[PDB]
């Protein structure tokens, strides 16, 4: 598929490898679930950019479940912050709170409501990004400075435009995988 080629050309090999590992966890094949492949790569890249724009942030996404829960447990033991139900994406040492990052091809408020209804934890901060430069965060607290968020928005829009140039955007956005 052209989607796999695009993924291997636009994403660095480490992100592609982690995404393939996550698909093995899912028991899914990157050559069949190509849109899920692109979405997982995009979410990983956004989480890594978010963490690098700070060390203010502890990365939880991208680790295997053992190490992710080990990191979450150590953070909870040191800070006393409540342990989340689901594995979040980041921990913010400055605000002392876990962060769930969302990347959606739909409207940001719809996805925000979906994520907030899932996580059921007022403590965990939510930050949603779209491929159109829109964002939505808990209490309108965007955590990052405007420059870092602009970098993330530019990266997402560029991914959307590369997909559209390769005639892949319609399939990707119409899919919720
Ligand atoms: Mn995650
Ligand atoms: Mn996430």
């Amino acid at each position: 598929s052209a989607m796999e080629d695009f993924v291997r050309q636009c994403f660095n090999p480490m992100i592609v490898e982690l995404a393939e590992k996550a698909m093995k966890e899912y028991g899914e094949d990157p050559k069949i679930e190509t849109n899920k492949f692109a979405a997982i790569c995009t979410h990983l890249e956004v989480c890594f950019m978010y963490s690098d724009f700070g060390h203010r942030f502890e990365i939880i996404e991208g680790r295997d479940r053992i190490m992710a829960w080990t990191v979450v447990n150590s953070i909870c033991n040191t800070t006393g912050v409540e342990k989340p139900k689901f594995l979040p994406d980041l921990y913010d040492y400055k605000e002392n709170r876990f962060i769930e990052i969302g990347v959606t091809r739909r409207e940001v408020h719809i996805y925000y409501l979906e994520k907030a209804n899932k996580i059921k934890s007022e403590k965990t901060h939510i930050h949603i990004f779209s491929f159109t430069g829109e964002e939505m965060a808990t209490k309108a607290d965007y955590t990052l400075d405007e420059e870092s968020r602009a970098r993330i928005k530019t990266r997402l829009f560029t991914i959307r435009q590369e997909m559209a140039s390769r005639s892949l955007w319609d399939s990707f956005r119409q899919s919720e995988r």
